[PDB]
């Protein structure tokens, strides 16, 4: 549904509060989660954000660069299928 | 939480129902979900097993394949 985004490339050290704190700069956030890639303890992880205002997604995508915990992260519109 | 796994590299071919059918052979599944990237090659799948034991059966099988693609199921530790 609306307002949801899937984010790739998170540092292995990025916490959910680091993910929430960065993305709060484009709007209020309903739900936020980080999932580690366990192939290594030093592997890039994945993030999920659910914005309160679905216009927040637009604000995110209008940036050319996104950086978090010194890694370039890759926010995408989420396309879930249960 | 427990009993969760994720799979990368899913083709557009693979339906959520196909993913569920694949992993149900290792045990009953509570949740199953696919996240596509539309850009023409590989999305992500998420499965929640009823019983954590089912994760051990997936990981004790060394080679996995789904809809022509080798897949590499991994334990998922989501943290909100």
């Amino acid at each position: 549904n609306a307002g949801k985004m899937f984010i790739g490339g998170l540092s292995w050290q990025t916490s959910p509060d680091s993910l929430r704190d960065y993305f709060s700069k484009f709007g209020e956030i309903r739900e936020c989660m980080v999932m580690r890639d366990p192939t290594t303890k030093r592997s890039r992880g994945f993030g999920f954000v659910t914005f309160a205002d679905p216009a927040s997604v637009d604000k995110v995508l209008g940036q050319p660069h996104h950086e978090l915990d010194s890694k370039t992260i890759d926010p995408k519109v989420a396309f879930p299928r249960r």
